[PDB]
């Protein structure tokens, strides 16, 4: 299996995937996905049958290979990336719009940042550069400022950049869809103030204990849902994320689990862990 | 367009690297594509020919540089591209991948089991009935037959939209609470159990989102959500409305007067939620 070309492993994995997620796989799946010759696809299936003979049985009528009752995946899957592929499409995205390969929807996306804005911030992070941006903030409206970006973030809802803000001299999030212009500058980065190692809220990890909400009649449903152990799920997140994510995850973070207005499945067992976390007040019910 | 698919892919990876880093060298192509070192030069030459005003080789740095006049050679799927830079380069079928840059996506908790998602996807593809074990919030553990038709990545969990034969209704099942899946040979009643009869699924609700009225700077929300005429029109399946309005933190109360949650957006027309099952999950929504 490891003697093969990268291209050959990718096409084998696509056979594995198609058998696992559809009932079946034929030469047309490989020629559509990879634009290989039909004769190449035939060799692919032969390599697959040789590597996993008990995974596939051939159907002579329709000329498709069928998933058996004893199927075991030939490869390990990145589950996050695999779920992105079935809900988005098969490429890396660089060759135009793609579409999901199955009846799968992901309706939670609203608008995305502009390609050029994300690319420019990404470039500045890679080059360790200062950038001038225009930014329209909720707190003060439109303006300009210099920032020293260090990380791009897909948070639940929007994209933001974690950066040192030279306007107010603090590390801060900037929502990418509110960045209007990006200009790479030659100004020097102060590696004693402005770089990632000084970002305390970024570098502080908070250890959260999530438990089934006490009001639930069937907490065992939540134990299975979140793959909990010892009645809890331990999650470690950067303090700079805690507010965003606790609200996004709809976690009851009130002391007694009685401040609600919502329909919580999870409660934060140890709200003490949010002490000193900038923007913990975004977490539902946190006081 | 006259090139092989493998060659167009290598040209798109050059375009991406120049766009997202300042630069691109042969090592990026051999790492990503495992082509011979001599193949990468062929790629950059092909790229230089197709877009000469985008690149500028530096002999000392041994690297091709993005010019000030760069315009991407390809169109990008923005959702999938943002996924790739926050997840990694494969399709995911060859093992764990890692982001190609300083980019984090910290909102994922656990995912459904590979075999469970695959079994449901297979049943949807074959238009089959499945027996599942399911642990519900209302009744705990049990088993039932369901007729799945669509897989959903909602904001928070994955679910399958299906006809539930236990209570004879269309319904969501969270994939992480499905423990066993068994494909059946049982016949589907295409007059009761298929997608066309799923009313909440087929009903599209037309939401008008506006900057929240309590904001001092609504102009920040206007650029954020790319609004026009001070509103964003969003069309979603009724079966999604509750989930998504909560996930998006949209104020859906009649007279606002709701800012204990720091909303950036308000639902201008909560009348559009009447008769939507689980509208109650929408922040501040009150019908009766």
């Amino acid at each position: 299996l490891e003697e093969l070309s990268q291209a050959q492993r990718e096409r084998l994995a696509h056979i594995d995937f198609t058998l696992l997620f559809k009932g079946e796989a034929g030469r047309s799946y490989l020629t559509e996905r990879f634009s290989v010759a039909p004769s190449v696809a035939t060799q692919d299936f032969a390599r697959y049958k040789a590597l996993a003979p008990n995974n596939v049985m051939y159907d002579e009528k329709r000329r498709v290979h069928l998933k058996t009752s004893t199927f075991q995946p030939l490869f390990d899957y990145d589950i996050v990336r695999t779920l992105a592929t079935i809900s988005q499409g098969f490429g890396d995205g660089f060759l135009g719009k793609v579409r999901p390969p199955m009846a799968c929807e992901a309706p939670f996306h609203l608008n995305k940042p502009k390609l050029e804005v994300v690319a420019a911030i990404s470039e500045a992070i890679h080059k360790r550069a200062v950038i001038n941006i225009e930014y329209t903030s909720l707190s003060s409206g439109h303006g300009s400022r210099q920032i020293v970006p260090h990380t791009l973030i897909d948070n639940g809802l929007r994209w933001h950049v974690r950066a040192f803000d030279r306007k107010h001299r603090e590390f801060r999030d900037f929502v990418l869809t509110r960045i209007s212009e990006v200009e790479l500058l030659e100004d020097k980065v102060n590696d004693e103030v402005e770089t990632l190692q000084w970002d305390k809220q970024w570098n502080r990890i908070v250890e959260l204990e999530l438990i089934p909400h006490p009001k639930l009649a069937h907490p065992e449903a939540v134990l299975i849902d979140y793959a909990m152990e010892n009645n809890r799920l331990r999650v470690e997140i950067r303090a700079a994320f805690a507010g965003y994510l606790l609200r996004l995850w709809n976690i009851d973070c009130s002391k007694n689990s009685k401040s609600n207005g919502r329909e919580f499945h999870l409660a934060l067992k140890n709200p003490e862990a949010l002490y000193g976390v900038d923007n913990a007040a975004l977490a539902p019910g946190y006081s």
